[PDB]
């Protein structure tokens, strides 16, 4: 029935793939230990850095990848079967409790279960306390099941260095300090004030979620967004030329070619800025296309000046990098820079090799290389009427930077197996659309954080100092997610290209070694990326 | 309602990818002349060949292969998609159909439609008629939908030249003359007995049949029938050994290598003999692994002697070529040489090059490349006691023909997207296994021809002569199949090998060209074979 | 690894006689019916800057 | 649309017509087909939507 001696649940694991949906039930192993001491502590960056925070003893389940979900033939068969898909409902169960005490009797450590002990579990779904998870980040539930998890230690962003530096001494209150306001007005959460479970051996618990979000598309657009016309017919439009090169001039119309016709659809956004590469040998300062300086507008942060035009106290390029905080990759649209934004490792804390896999291949047209703007004449216009044009005149130009505007139409990068699934969209006013240049999937309320931490069994002490006893928990968590598909359908003749694996350039990947090592894909096509075969009539 | 000026039909085409069922509709334009022109004709071949027959005033659908049913994108998420697939029931529509006169006014000729002409619509359900369809024919189904499809001309069987050779003369009946019987005996078959449809512009046909058929498997084994084991245990078995090499020896045993251990599964069938290639000239006489030569007990075929131990007609091995029929591919389960037997070329019709297409890749180890056989000691006994060997002995040996034994476990030979779907198994008593070394699936009783004449028109003249009026058919078919298939389902942790495109060597493939020629495979792999990745546990 | 190589080979081509459709003789006839789902357009000017 | 169209998800279905290919009987097998050609009448009807 119920008690020490008989489990809470068993393992569940593996896949259903169905027409309409898709079910990946998931069971790992995972440990908590006793998180910095059962104590808040400010948390301060070494190195130079602002950044400044809380320490918690809290560890928290973070769900979020794809590659912790799908195996990676789960992956390639979604991928290759299906047009699109995203999260219907989630749901959580940690069962199979077991708390364990570390006691040293001699030189030797020994592992005794003590029952009566409790582990605290508590899921903010109403995201009371602050989500400082990040996608891509590497204590997400790990790709092989049969590696146990080791959950990671909670904490969060408090108030930022350089806007507490200035004039903050507590000899008296300065109401118009605004930097002392920064400090006063800055939050301290505890994750005690919440209701939350605890549970012992015999119990366990489980949570619901259900999502609402968008979709993640598997299909790419073969043709460019202005190249989809019937050179076939002669288009009805003309296009303006400038004659004798100064006033008397005027434009004199000729038609298109047939294989050249102007389009209303613009490409999507993008922000032709690559980021810092300098070789800096600092990694905590900000490298990235977009540094941000948030400062309210008493504040000084860092090195600040007052530019004399505004009087608003400024900032250096060189300086900002300390104070501000990147945000990659901007690339957006463009899939020429795909290459710039996005490097990362698959293989958790491996200090072997780096494995650093990029992402090279996007075959979607619907993603532009290059943007040019030509404003007129090559040669500038004479003041006087007759004569023989002037100085020459710049004609064309590349755009680097292209903005939103009205009409414009792009595709969402292709995605990697590992990758993050989605991304909590702030708390803000205000939103533009959603494009994440990483493939996340921003929603207003993802699946609420798990938190864990170990019940706090005393020591009594003479000095009555904090004594605490040395224990863990060990569980096993069961995360299955429902997923919504929609299989493909087309008129296409022609075979599709759908991820082989005679494609890998690795032949041994996706299986264990000699001594156990996990071979893990270093290329971004190696992890099965989304949006390769797949046509779409754009 | 109907008339001659009111479509019977309408063109259908797609295909529908389901769970449990796939359904191919397709559509064609095809059409009939008039074929040998309204008259059976002894038909003799050229050269030197026996083979003799009729020659019939009819045409026939050959709906038999798998390109002509399914597109390239078809044919490649069907082998991606399913683990295995056979037909149901297929239903053919014969309707629009259309006859016109050919008339020469003056040097031109015009082409005017005669209402009023009928044409004669025969499916032989029963198979009262000799099967004459061979799969490895070029007259099947457009594999473009907007190509013609000119109907083949039908024609049969009737004896064998060689065996109505001998004393066949006609001055008076011989009743013990053996091959004056065979002449007798043999058959002469007439459309016109059967109950059949004559259809005019108005009318309209279609016809149903239920497969009943084995499957088409698209997974393969990984592993040899005889590798699968656990080198953990140690085995319980023990292997001989001679020791004295003389009559006083005796075996002594020892234990197999965990890693080496016996197994009860033989391989599958196979004939070690690659047919012959000696540059020889002659298309017509038999290159084969096996030629068979057919004569009865006291027939005397092409140039015969009798062999004196058995007192009956035989023939040298280089006159048998003459008098008989090989059988290709006769591998069967050896995959080794599954580069000899097929070779095949898609482009109908195309003079243009050959493109031929040799079954290279084979992956599905259940198919074994070599077979050795190992008799005992590497030296003679000695006959005395005592005495050290013999002369030297041949230990080991490969088996290069190996029949059918008990405990045989093999797959059947990977198939392209272009091959024959059936094969017509013969009426006769007995039959042993049936694995077709091309893959096909004999059927007792499969789909029906369809034939198709013209009716004759005649021309009233002075002399009596037969003349008829010149004209033909035109119309659309339309073979709709329904296909029982499977979904795969695997515990396997890594991707499987999908038929991705990007193994192609040809970019542009399955397209047309700019003359409008429609590019096709010349290579095994670009034709999308079958049994590629997915795995199948043995 | 050539992507020029794979975009020629992941280029579709398409035939519209994979698609159900009707074949017409002089006696018969065909009809179709669409329901637009779109914006409006406007035949009303501003005679006032925005900012005026 | 600076062009002042409108843009929509899926605008009327594009209406595709071929005439039927009638082949002419050739002793070389090659691709010959008979010279025709077909004319109709097409009555488009719209309802539109108006604010007056």
């Amino acid at each position: 029935g119920s008690g020490v001696g008989v489990s809470t649940g068993g393992w569940e694991g593996g896949t259903l793939f169905g027409d309409n949906r898709v079910i990946t039930v998931n069971t790992r192993q995972w440990y908590a230990p006793i998180y910095n001491g059962h104590r808040y502590t400010k948390l301060e960056g070494t190195g130079n850095t602002f950044w400044k925070g809380i320490k918690t003893p809290w560890g928290y389940f973070n769900f979020n990848a794809y590659d912790s979900h799908f195996s990676p033939q789960d992956w390639q068969r979604l991928t290759n079967e299906y047009r699109r898909w995203r999260p219907k409902k989630m749901m959580v169960k940690i069962y199979n409790l077991q708390i364990k005490q570390v006691v040293t009797l001699q030189g030797d450590t020994l592992y005794n279960n003590d029952l009566t002990a409790g582990v605290h579990i508590f899921c903010d779904g109403s995201h009371q306390y602050p989500y400082s998870q990040h996608p891509w980040d590497a204590g997400t539930m790990p790709e092989l099941p049969y590696k146990v998890w080791l959950l990671e230690n909670y904490g969060y962003f408090q108030f930022q260095g350089d806007l507490i530096d200035t004039s903050v001494d507590g000899g008296s209150p300065d109401v118009e300090n605004v930097e002392k306001e920064i400090a006063k007005s800055a939050p301290f959460y505890i994750l005690e004030n919440a209701n939350h479970e605890v549970l012992r051996t015999g119990e366990e618990t489980n949570f619901h979620f259900n999502f609402d979000c968008g979709w993640v598309n598997n299909d790419r657009a073969y043709c460019p967004l202005q190249a989809d016309f019937n050179p076939l017919v002669k288009t009805r439009r003309y296009f303006a030329t400038r004659n004798n090169y100064n006033n008397s001039g005027k434009f004199v119309y000729t038609r298109y070619s047939p294989y050249n016709k102007p389009s209303q659809w613009m490409p999507g956004p993008s922000l032709g800025y690559i980021g810092n590469t300098q070789s800096a040998a600092t990694r905590e300062q900000a490298l990235g296309p977009v540094t941000v300086v948030t400062a309210p507008p008493g504040t000084s942060a860092y090195t600040a000046f007052t530019e004399q035009q505004s009087k608003t106290n400024q900032q250096s390029a060189s300086n900002a990098t300390w104070s501000g905080y990147d945000v990659s990759p901007v690339n957006c649209a463009r899939s020429g820079f795909d290459k710039i934004g996005l490097a990362y490792d698959s293989a958790p804390e491996s200090e072997l090799e780096e494995k650093i896999s990029i992402r090279d291949i996007d075959n979607d047209m619907s993603r532009w290389g290059q943007v040019f703007v030509q404003d007129g004449t090559n040669k500038e216009i004479s003041n006087d009427n007759t004569g023989q044009g002037g100085n020459t005149r710049q004609n064309m130009a590349e755009l680097k930077n292209v903005w939103m505007f009205p009409n414009q139409a792009w595709d969402s990068t292709p995605i990697s197996r590992d990758f993050p699934i989605w991304v909590k969209s702030p708390n803000t006013d205000k939103h533009t659309l959603f494009d994440s240049s990483d493939g996340t999937l921003p929603m207003s309320h993802p699946p609420g954080t798990i938190f864990v931490k170990v019940a706090k069994i005393p020591i009594p002490t003479q000095t009555n100092t904090d004594s605490y006893l040395t224990l863990y928990v060990t569980g096993q968590v069961t995360c299955t997610i429902e997923w919504e598909v929609e299989r493909f359908m087309t008129k296409n003749w022609r075979p599709e290209s759908k991820n082989d694996v005679s494609s890998f350039r690795d032949a041994f990947l996706y299986t264990v070694g000699a001594d156990g090592t996990y071979n893990t894909p270093e290329r971004f096509l190696e992890g099965m990326p989304t949006r390769r075969g797949i046509n779409k009539t754009l």
